[PDB]
């Protein structure tokens, strides 16, 4: 699925993402944005390490999700990669949730650095009624 930017925003705030570990909404929804356009069935290989990224939040096999052919992985979040490429975001945002309570918190994903922190993330979710 592809969400619309204020569907999704009030889909996060219901499932508690505004100001998780110190993270605003508006934040969640620049790093969606900029990951996956909003969009859950969004993979990318990374050639390089023989990892890929699941989903609306482009989670990592290498540490957070189990998909067996990502060499010396974990399984932090216990699930299949398969249930971050569903319509339904329940189990990538309880995911999410688990990658933020490591230490880099946010940090964990350079696309927030480079497209989000510092920047006015106002934009990602006004006029939403959240
Ligand atoms: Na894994």
């Amino acid at each position: 699925k592809v969400f619309e930017r204020c569907e999704l925003a009030r889909t996060l705030k219901r499932l508690g993402m505004d100001g998780y570990r110190g993270i605003s909404l508006a934040n969640w929804m620049c790093l969606a944005k900029w990951e996956s356009g909003y969009n859950t069935r969004a993979t990318n290989y990374n050639a390089g390490d023989r990892s890929t990224d699941y989903g609306i939040f482009q989670i990592n096999s290498r540490y957070w999700c189990n998909d067996g052919k990502t060499p010396g992985a974990v399984n932090a979040c216990h699930l299949s990669c398969s249930a971050l490429l569903q319509d339904n975001i329940a189990d990538a945002v309880a995911c999410a949730k688990r990658v933020v309570r490591d230490p880099q918190g946010i940090r964990a994903w350079v696309a927030w650095r480079n497209r989000c922190q510092n920047r006015d993330v106002r934009q990602y979710v006004q006029g939403c009624g959240v």
